[PDB]
């Protein structure tokens, strides 16, 4: 399939080259996948996401999304517009308020919640969790991002947004899941985007085209948005039985595309996520 002047992420994820504007990908698109988007939660009602997200779980008085942030990143996982996979499912758990802040305890918990709630959901292609969050070290946030990992779910985590070595942040330092850098459209490291040897990918993160709150859109930048779209590819390449779920980071880092970004520090993987379609 090829989504012609799709958003400038998703025709770099299916390019070698950067400048192009459309995306290219099996159609297949994720289906039988599932994708839990770890963020403010998701505004189901959005028609680019035709019925195939809703919230399963929130840690506030409300499942809404009142931030716009989760929505923006669920749409970059699977927004039939916006969206990598656009046939995959899309499970909302809201650990953030809706200022897009939340204590490390609620987001632990929602990082077990999918461990489990996975076994609740129909995912026999797999399950994908983006955790497009962080904040500074902690050993109980990192063990609980590689709990979920070792559950069999993809884990795709930012790598923060410092301009700093990632090691420093959680989850984004646990060596067990796919750490995502950001890359901008002229394939330049974001500013912003932290680095190191714990990132495993790039993904396209700077003016990132996707859904909003009150069924709108909008562009924004960071290795959160970086994040869905890796997310997106493992739950689009888990699909296409390319990889399972404890092997799709490695698998993404296998196939990304080489040496193509600039401004990546020395020691830090100079990866572009790449779903290697062949139209």
């Amino acid at each position: 399939a090829a989504q012609t002047n799709a958003p400038w992420g998703l025709a770099r994820i299916s390019s070698t080259s950067p400048g192009t504007s459309t995306y290219y990908y099996d159609e297949s698109a994720g289906q039988g996948s599932c994708v839990y988007v770890i963020d403010t939660g998701i505004e189901a009602s959005h028609p680019e996401f035709e019925g195939r997200a809703q919230m399963v779980k929130t840690y506030y008085y409300s499942s809404r999304d009142g931030n716009g942030h989760g929505t923006h990143c669920a749409g970059t996982v699977g927004s039939r517009t916006y969206g990598v996979a656009k046939k995959t499912q899309l499970f909302g758990v809201k650990v953030l308020d809706d200022n897009g802040s939340g204590q490390y305890s609620t987001i632990i918990a929602g990082m077990d919640f999918v461990a489990s709630d996975k076994n609740n959901r129909n995912c026999p292609k797999g399950v994908v969790a983006s955790l497009s969050l962080g904040g500074g070290y902690s050993s109980s946030v990192n063990s609980a991002a590689a709990r979920l990992q070792s559950s069999g779910v993809m884990v795709a985590v930012a790598a923060g947004n410092n301009n700093a070595d990632a090691r420093n942040y959680s989850p984004a330092s646990e060596p067990s899941v796919c750490t995502v850098g950001a890359s901008d459209r002229y394939d330049r490291r974001s500013s912003f985007s932290n680095y190191g040897s714990v990132l495993d990918i790039f993904g396209p993160g700077t003016s990132i085209l996707s859904t909003w709150i009150g069924g709108s859109t909008r562009s924004i930048s960071g290795t959160s948005m970086a994040t869905p779209h890796v997310a997106g590819l493992a739950a689009y390449l888990m699909t296409l039985g390319k990889t399972t779920a404890a092997s799709a980071c490695r698998y993404i880092a296998d196939t990304a595309n080489k040496g193509d970004l600039s401004n990546i520090p020395f020691g830090t993987v100079n990866l572009l996520a790449y779903n290697n379609y062949q139209a």
